[PDB]
């Protein structure tokens, strides 16, 4: 309903943790449990290899079709273009059903 | 300079014409020649088969290039469509440097 695809086994979930490393124990023993730590965190590069099938119109629609475009004119910060300070965003949301497809 | 393609050997020119039909010829015999004839014509269907070569776009330009597209808002008549008189004609001229390549 937000449409998209949906799997009776759809790809799993990913799930990350930091190894616990308890910080100094006490000298003596203590039956209850360790809570101290240390604060500490890792970073990392993420890689993802997405494979995809598509089918290509091969339509006879003589008339030239709808296509999608930024605008062609002047503006000043162009479209999903990073702003003078790195920060980038969307100009506009985008859709599929361009494509004139006979019904 | 009319933009285009030129060639040291191009493709032929292609020349026809009627056979010509002499009309009734003079009875007896005369020196001069004939000019007398019947008018006629024909028809036929013309077949020109051109393969084509391309060079796609590889280019990683991030953001949307610009594309051509028939304006998608709703007119009278249909681009390149048939008038409601069979004769139908273009709306605009188009080009080919679309695509953003890097110089």
């Amino acid at each position: 309903l937000m449409g998209g695809f949906g799997l009776k086994h759809p790809p799993p979930q990913i799930l990350i943790k930091n190894t616990p490393v308890p910080a100094d124990p006490p000298t003596t023993f203590n039956q209850s449990k360790l809570n101290s730590f240390i604060t500490q965190y890792s970073t990392g590069q993420v890689s993802v290899e997405i494979e995809w099938e598509l089918q290509k119109e091969n339509s006879k629609r003589w008339n030239p079709e709808i296509q999608y475009t930024s605008n062609y004119y002047k503006s000043t910060s162009v479209d999903f273009a990073v702003n003078t300070e790195g920060v980038y965003s969307e100009p506009r949301p985008i859709g599929t059903r361009y494509l004139t497809r006979n019904l």
